[PDB]
């Protein structure tokens, strides 16, 4: 007995509308007989064959196949001893015949020098073109004959052919039916071929017949006649599914080269845009001591030395000569009317009696009457509608006043240290005295460019299996569903490391970013975050089913992981509850650890550093068990 | 007459290794005869039928069908007068039988009350289940029968069928072949049916035959059997494809509600995390005037009033009671050893004779000597390894010294105004005197949340057509390429406006981003900017065939948008070449216009405002013609 089923009960639909496809289904396939499962279009015929190879659970029946229940250690449904053929052509369209016969070649442990020893024989038996032609340009009949040879070469001992002769001319159909009757001559193989052409089914030995949810009769075709009628009929698996993932990238070279040009482009833009201070902003200076001529011109022939003359046009040219452009107006009421409509960013005003009011405010002290302490002031109106240019504009006018004040003392009377606020900031312990925005955000972006590029790579990898077919007919071949996932991790970790190192080269070597700490541990962490990123793209593909429903889910996680992590604002700005929640995240703790390597210089031994590795290894495992659990569930 | 081909030529293979599928191909279909195109498996049979309906173009030949070549206004190829059944079942599996009959119903201009009668008649004729059962839930023989009732209901005058009776039992295949005879009794319609089931092909009366790229015979069967052998001779279209787009968003309500929760979640996080001043951060204060006890106690009593005693403790409690914690150490060499290992963010130092050296500095004035200069300084070491917290700490110790200085002159007898540098900043013309980082990035993130969400929506739309079929046999039913794209804009612009207004409500009304200029124009710009985003996602789908290149291309074009538009840094730091290029972009000219509406208050009439509308309406047209040119001709 090859297959034997007792008391089979299956049905789809809700309890309010039962279907009742199968009712009893008591049959027995004697070993060595070409069992033929004929029937009527509409009954449960494929749903029985699909219940034999363990594709659908039988819902409280008894099924015994080649030793035991399907999918159990005592039977042989998944393995090299069971042939198969689906109703629809489940073949990958981008493979040549010589490649699709090797993908299934060494899944069943066939030697590479033995597959092609019979590939030519199979191509000669059933007519087929040259073996280098991809199976997408093949006709509709030469695509069925390939599927009949893919799952016949390994010489199984139980064939589950369903509709194998649909779409070929009668000569080829006779040739196909003249083969199942030759290999079965000895008691070694069984066939369960089912077809809808009953005339050709006379060659079988144990023709079955289904009428209503149960087998009607199972007798020889010439015994069926004269009783019911009168006349006529009334390492292998890993290596196999790893040269298919690698071959996929090579098939469309040109877009695979694009993914290697993304990190270099995304890093060049960041270094060339963010951080550099503005250098092309203007001002409206209306100094009322020099006669107003032209628009971009005014005399500045002040006195150079201990003689204090024309102090107004000495504070000018004492500020930055490159980040501020000077423009002159004759009327204070007109300068404010120039910044108002957007022709400048500010407007100064030096009163007519400025030098006298300032030379009498330093020599005289603590006796400054309000009249004297009202004309020595440099009135400035700022267009503070940008909150980032006005901040450096008002940080430059008064910082440049320090040089103006120190120049007075250091040239005439005393040591250039009186004009200093008593608070002295010494030398910073870790950083520099001139912080830059491009250095606070750089360590948090390198860990983010890598994370998102890895997510986009492995975002549809687990979802294209249904796209190309070849999946549900490879489950029968014994492919463990934890074995496809492993081959995706290996086949993409090679290409992820190729662009992770591209970010580091173009951000540390070409563009200067300090690396006071150890360089070995930075690389380990920056690929521990990429691998965590690509494992996050598997919990999306497994959960999602529709292709369009998974693009906008990973893409919808761009901003929330760019704000919740500390990238552009310190993590201490959030309230006391969001800050606590935003610590158990994949990226919020790696930026803090990497910031303590590039700038401070701490090694791994420091407690604040190894938390990044500890809190990113956990997420790798967490994103893997969930992805595996969903895959194993269905 | 009905169809005639003269001197047809077509080859598939590359140059110097041709295929030569067709050589001459001279045939003629009569006025009302059931032409049957039989032949061997491997010749050009489907590629001839697929060249009649205009799916493939001949190389050098003349094809003349229903009075003119395909694609000419005089010929009815892409019309309601041509039936068409493909070799493979090109049906959408998510539609019920009634829905998929109505979708093809009113493409040809069929009244909704007239389709139902034909639907019931066809369901009665060829056995089929209840009309509200999904096609994907049907069997393999009840899915072919549905496809037979779609290419037959509108009553065409030229039926084209290739293998319409495969996978169905003979008792019903005879019924199918018994229908093409009844409807063709008069000289109204023609049938061009190709089958490999030669036994039942004797019912026709113009059987053809192909051997190698040429028609062999075109005679009647019972004449063929007696010639050289004995036996075995070997508004509707828009309405149609718009209740199908509106329907696929109703079968996944679980995820359709998710896309309405992204904008509220992505805006709540931005306003709750970015902008707030850090509040929890410590200091190491080692004041050498009060005895050191505990570690959170310093006995701060400083003789409140005009009397000048314990000035060190007067400066303390004058910084901030909220944003700075205080921790006290007894040794200057130990405070630096606390900030060094991360237990603080700074370390002050008040010398044991601080008050005496400060009460004498404001009296001697210009007569100060270096002995008393370097004894009244609040030495502070700062951990500037964050560059964002150190800035607000360096800007708080000295800004709070202004209060300490004014607390002295304004205490006993003086006017609290001789403590300011001669630079006075007056009142800002447009902004406020206390700029915030959150108010600078908010007008420019709203334009980015909308842009990115629209791209995610309409980026898999044009590549999902090939997934569910219904496109090979939609081009035949007079569906021009223009109106497929148009119906993808109306069906998503409704759902994009539903989340564009969600961003505005949750950013202006609830969280409180000010808007001085005009609320009418902001909504127009933020809607007409999102529409530019959704049109950009169409150019991604038009030029990308494989779906795996859509997630990677769309998600990989995000960082080059934040870093190249002025979202987080004003566009003046880039070099001259990059700054000039960046203005000709969809977003960099629109954030500037929106920033001049919320902050300045300018209306549209200002010339710096309508450039945003003008420079993003162009991109809508530019992204549409390219998305249409590729879609029309490939
Ligand atoms: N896209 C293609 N590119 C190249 N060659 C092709 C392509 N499609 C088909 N061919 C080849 O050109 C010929 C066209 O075959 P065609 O589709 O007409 O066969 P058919 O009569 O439908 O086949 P069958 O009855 O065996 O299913 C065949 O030799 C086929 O191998
Ligand atoms: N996924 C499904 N959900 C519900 N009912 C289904 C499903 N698949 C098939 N059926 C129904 O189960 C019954 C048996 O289908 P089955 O696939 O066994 O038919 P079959 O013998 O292969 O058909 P045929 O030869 O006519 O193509 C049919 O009534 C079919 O409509
Ligand atoms: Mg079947
Ligand atoms: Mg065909």
């Amino acid at each position: 007995h090859a297959v034997c089923v007792r008391h089979a009960f299956k049905q789809y639909g809700s309890k309010k509308n039962p279907n009742h496809v199968l009712s009893d289904l008591n049959m027995t396939v004697a070993k060595g007989t070409i069992y033929g499962l004929l029937g009527a279009s509409g009954c449960g015929k494929t749903t029985l064959l699909s219940c034999i190879v363990g594709r659908r659970r039988l819902n409280t029946g008894e099924i015994w196949v080649l030793g035991g229940k399907p999918g159990t250690k005592g039977s042989g449904v998944p393995g090299k001893r069971v042939g198969y053929m689906p109703q629809e052509i489940a073949l990958y369209g981008e493979f040549s015949i010589k490649e699709t016969m090797m993908y299934f070649g060494w899944i069943f442990g066939m030697e590479s020098s033995e597959i092609n020893e019979r590939l030519q024989f199979l191509l000669n038996f059933l007519d087929l073109p040259s073996q280098n032609r991809l199976v997408k340009n093949l006709s509709g009949g030469q695509q069925r004959r390939v599927s009949f040879a893919v799952a016949l070469m390994h010489d199984p001992e139980l064939l589950i052919l369903d509709q194998p002769t649909v779409g070929v001319d009668p000569l080829l159909r006779q040739s196909i039916w003249n083969h199942l009757v030759q290999i079965t001559k000895d008691g070694n193989k069984t066939v369960i071929i089912t077809t809808h052409y009953i005339e050709e089914a006379r060659q079988a030995h144990t023709i079955g017949l289904m009428r209503s949810g149960k087998l009607l009769a199972e007798e020889s075709p010439h015994v069926l006649l004269s009783m019911y009628g009168c006349q006529s009929l009334e390492w292998g698996k890993i290596k196999a599914l790893l040269q298919k993932n690698f071959l996929r990238m090579w098939r469309n070279v040109g877009v695979m080269l694009f993914i290697f040009a993304l990190p270099v482009m995304q890093v060049i833009l960041f270094c060339l845009a963010i951080g550099r201070d503005p250098t092309g902003l203007k001002l409206a200076i209306v100094n009322h001591e020099k006669n107003y001529t032209n628009q971009s011109y005014q005399e500045c022939s002040f006195d150079y030395g201990c003689k204090f003359s024309y102090l107004s046009c000495r504070y000018l040219n004492n500020l930055r000569n490159s980040t501020i452009l000077k423009e002159y107006y004759p009327d204070p009421e007109s300068a404010v009317d120039a910044v108002k409509q957007g022709h400048a960013w500010g407007a100064l005003y030096f009163t007519e009696n400025f030098t006298d009011a300032l030379v009498a405010r330093m020599a005289l002290g603590k006796d400054a009457d309000p009249e004297t302490l009202d004309q020595s002031e440099v009135r400035v109106w700022l267009d503070m509608s940008n909150q980032q240019i006005g901040i450096i504009l008002q940080r430059d006018l008064q910082l440049s006043y320090q040089d103006f004040a120190k120049d007075l003392l250091g040239a005439c009377e005393q040591n250039p240290d009186l004009a200093e606020i008593p608070i002295s900031f010494k030398e910073p312990i870790y950083g520099s005295n001139k912080p830059s925005f491009t250095d606070f955000v750089a360590p948090g972006v390198i860990l983010t460019i890598v994370f998102f590029l890895a997510v986009a790579l492995t975002s549809s990898a687990l979802i294209i299996e249904r796209m190309e077919g070849l999946l549900d007919r490879s489950w029968v071949a014994g492919v463990t569903p934890g074995e496809i996932l492993f081959s995706h991790v290996v086949t993409q970790f090679v290409v992820m490391c190729g662009q992770t190192a591209l970010v580091l080269i173009f951000m540390i070597l070409v563009f200067g970013v300090q690396c006071k700490g150890d360089i070995g541990w930075v690389i380990v962490l920056t690929i521990l975050q990429g691998l965590c990123g690509m494992c996050f793209g598997f919990v999306i593909s497994a959960i999602c089913e529709l292709e369009r429903n998974a693009i906008q889910l990973a893409l919808g996680s761009f901003y929330p992981t760019l704000l919740l992590s500390g990238v552009i604002w310190p993590i201490e700005g959030m309230p006391t509850v969001l800050r606590y929640v935003s610590t158990f995240l994949p990226l919020t703790l790696a930026t803090t650890s990497l910031r303590a390597m590039l700038t401070r210089g701490w090694s791994i031994a420091e407690p604040a550093v190894y938390y990044g590795f500890l809190a990113t290894i956990i997420w790798i495992v967490a994103f893997l068990t969930i992805s595996m659990l969903v895959l194993r569930f269905k």
